[PDB]
């Protein structure tokens, strides 16, 4: 009965309104097939979803990555088998040459043979490539990711094969082998005569072969060879230059000789730690609670260790290190009176020195064996080895007690004694001594054969080389099982992960029709009820009767 | 017959109000389809609905989750199926491998490929993870929520799942196998506690092991094990236990130590020779230039060294020896006066001996290493060693210099420095040091790595590793089915609730045309009865007839 203003019809278009959300819901949602759409519906779904997705991504492309490496070391496999296969033939090639019923012609043969299988494992070895990647061709390692998080890789092992790395360098079997050596040959002894026979036989006459003195290098190398021996000498350079004492025992521990002396070097500082024309070295200088770090050169200028600081020395009494004294220019003489004084000590890398009065005491120095031996070539010493004193004064074998032996320093020169039936023996009975024998190399050696060029065990070397081979082969079967079970897991996983992602989108349509049914209904019955109230309002007219 | 004043139209208009709601309500219900659409119907009615909504809403979320469980499920049975078929393959090589028919070759080769599956199992088990969770990284447990009411939940158990758990930490099937060694474990450190820190840094603190003091026998193990070393004692058995000498230096060149002293044996040689009560032993004695072979026992009869003659000694003024001589009886007392007036020697096989005066001159003594070791256990002695000098007097380690390191002797004790992390380095500097380790034998070494002898019974070890996993398979199979009937129950639950919930709103459409039928058929009679009812009143100008 009121004129529109409080008409029921918005309630009705509200309620439509209300509908229209829904509606296109709905429809939308049977469009797209996915439950989450945009924001608007259940955001931590969409987000989660989208992680599902990058997850499923990666593992797929992970999966066909761990096929790749399944590929590359398929490929190496192949090729390691041939370098087997031709290994093995070599072995057999080697074991038909071991018979002495061969001829020179047929051993050269069987080597020009072996050299060019040899050649052949060197090329494929060379040869082998994977996509601009050498399989054999470095010892490196290969990453497979099969992982959808980074750093979480398979490494392949790969190393370099080749005739260098299985070894022989040259399996060489063609050289001249085992060959009878010649006899004692009497005549050849030219060396000193003595017929002192100790046992008192008489038909045995000992040679002496001299002229094998030892030179002065010879007794240094002799020192140097072994490790932990002692040398006494004097008149060295820098460092017991004066000579003020005599004996320093340079107390061979472990590597180059060190030394030890008393107060002589309190100006040979510079003509020590500089050996050349410009040398500077570094050094540490402490009075003790202050370790400060200085420069020393030619026994000026303690220059500081910093870039370009210069110290000055001050503190009279006290004679400590300050950049901004206000006295003289520091020098390395002044300040060795002053730490004699002051009892400090100037310990550098190459030695540790203190002083008391004015002199440097060296406690631990270490001299370059090079530099010794070049210094004491022409000196006087009694350089001692293992159980033995050797003297030496102004002249290689001062004493006449060093004799150079086949390759080591004895005091004992080589005895060969002459047997009566003409042969030479290193006793005098028979009954011991090893009658030595002569040639190929001279030096009267004393064994019955020659070296035999040709490889020395040839079928262990060949075995050694198989072993390796197949170690290699089994290393690449193992991490190609581990791939394959990498792939299988990866596959189960993505599967499972997709259903779970499944399980958030993708909406049921089965649900959704009948959504779409409940809001076409809706919509429709409420436009007909709109219909209906709005041809409500004219009963007021026809209440006018106009 | 009144002017509108008593208006018969009012009851009509009142009438229509009252029909009025009812065609709103009708036409309101219709649009919107639900019983209830405010609090002006039954408010308890609305309440409840709104209860079952939720609890519908909640019921198909649990849903949800339950199948988010059973694929969580499934995918860490996935893992532990291909865990489980490559212990399978470990199982078939271990039964391969017990075999006595294989070389160490064959043996090398299965062991390096169950190490490499069981590789592959440790990555399968830390790789295998669900939306950032790593199921078998650890014994937690996982709440699924499968109830509309906080706290019904259903929990999974999980287990940490390696090579570590399964036991065994390295099958090691043929042997030299590697065992994973702990860390540093800083609260074992119970050695001397020092802050010096040399290197001056705060957060350091330096803990050395003592009373690892070397005892004097294994100073003699340390000086023996090299050759070429020095030892000088005093108070020795036999040779220098009158002492009269105290620098011997005992020549250690090759073998067992040598000697060398002066004039000290005289009487003694009866006790050296003879270490037990009746020993003899042979000897050679000449007067210069003229050798006489004789037997020596306990200083007594100088027999001759033939058969049984007995040598007297001779030869006042010359001092021979004769098997036919006319004087007075040969004693080794006397014989030494005779050599040391007559300048002879009695050199023997082990020792050179010479006398001047009464009393003998050794020069190449060798002495027992063994009986040198048993003599000099318990006395003051300044043994040396490469580039080392150690000190004992009457007591190891007097000087308290010696240090029982590893296996050899050193002067310095074993140091260690531990970190402000908690690690313990064998530098200050974390730069350096290679961080210490311990594990399965003490004496922290810096090793990753301790051996262990094979196994007992491997097939064992084997069957109760798969016997856990199986356990473990069976638990995720009694879980998955639990959320499987879960999921069958909440679907028919949320079913027969949305029927309840449905029964009470969602209005009879049924009645509700027929009552927006009534409503508009009585709401027209209304209006056409308003309008007859406005129709009356004229009756009464009619009445006034103008």
């Amino acid at each position: 009965q009121v004129i529109n203003t409080n008409s029921l019809s918005l309630i009705t278009q509200n309620n439509i309104n209300k509908n229209q959300s829904a509606l296109s819901s709905s429809i939308e949602r049977l469009s797209s097939g996915l439950r989450i759409n945009s924001a608007k519906d259940d955001a931590a779904g969409q987000a989660i979803a989208n992680r599902f997705t990058s997850n499923i991504k990666g593992l797929t492309q992970a999966a066909r990555n761990a096929n790749d490496g399944i590929s590359v070391a398929q490929t190496t496999e192949g090729a390691l088998s041939e370098i087997n296969n031709n290994l093995q033939r070599i072995r057999e090639l080697t074991v038909q040459a071991s018979t002495g019923t061969n001829s020179d012609s047929d051993l050269d043969s069987i080597q020009d043979e072996i050299k060019s299988r040899l050649d052949e494992i060197d090329r494929v070895s060379g040869q082998t490539q994977f996509n601009g990647v050498n399989v054999l061709a470095k010892d490196g390692s290969m990453k497979i990711q099969v992982g959808a998080n980074d750093g979480q890789t398979i490494t392949i092992d790969l190393k370099k094969i080749d005739s260098d790395t299985l070894g022989l360098n040259g399996f060489n079997v063609n050289g001249k082998g085992e060959t009878a050596n010649t006899a004692a040959t009497l005549k050849d002894m030219s060396g000193f005569t003595a017929a002192a026979a100790p046992g008192g036989t008489v038909g045995v006459t000992q040679y002496t072969d001299k002229s094998a003195v030892a030179s002065s290098v010879d007794i240094l190398n002799a020192v140097a060879g072994a490790d932990g021996n002692k040398v006494t000498t004097s008149a060295d350079v820098g460092f017991g230059t004066p000579a003020a004492a005599v004996t320093y025992t340079y107390n061979k521990d472990t590597n180059s000789y060190s030394a030890a002396s008393d107060d002589i070097s309190s100006a040979n500082l510079a003509a020590f730690l500089n050996p050349q024309a410009r040398d500077t070295t570094k050094a540490t200088v402490t009075i003790g609670g202050k370790d400060q770090d200085v420069n020393i050169d030619k026994s000026g200028n303690l220059t500081a260790a910093d870039d370009g600081a210069v110290l000055y020395m001050d503190a009279t009494g006290n004679l400590t290190k300050n950049n901004a004294g206000g006295d003289t220019q520091a020098t390395l003489a002044k300040v060795a009176t002053a730490t004699g004084a002051k009892a400090a000590t100037i310990q550098t890398d190459k030695g540790t020195f203190t002083s008391d009065g004015t002199a440097f005491d060296g406690a631990s120095m270490s001299i370059d064996a090079n530099t010794f031996a070049n210094a004491v070539k022409n000196d006087t010493y009694t350089a001692t080895v293992g159980a033995k004193t050797y003297s030496v004064t102004t002249g290689s074998a001062a004493a006449d007690t060093a004799y150079m032996s086949n390759g080591v320093l004895s005091d004992t020169p080589p005895t060969y004694y002459a047997q009566a039936d003409g042969s030479i023996t290193t006793t005098e009975d028979a009954a011991a001594g090893k009658l030595v024998y002569k040639g190929s190399d001279g030096k009267l050696t004393t064994d019955t054969t020659s070296k035999a060029e040709s490889t020395s065990d040839p079928l262990a070397a060949l075995d050694d080389a198989i072993s390796q081979i197949d170690k290699f082969r089994s290393s690449l079967g193992a991490v190609q099982n581990r791939l394959d079970s990498a792939v299988t897991n990866l596959n189960n996983t993505t599967t499972n992960l997709s259903e779970a992602q499944s399980r958030i989108q993708d909406a049921d349509y089965a649900t959704e029709v009948s959504n779409m049914s409940k809001a076409q209904i809706i919509q429709q019955a409420g436009n007909s009820v709109l219909a209906k109230a709005n041809q409500v309002p004219q009963q007021v007219l026809s209440l006018l009767q106009g």
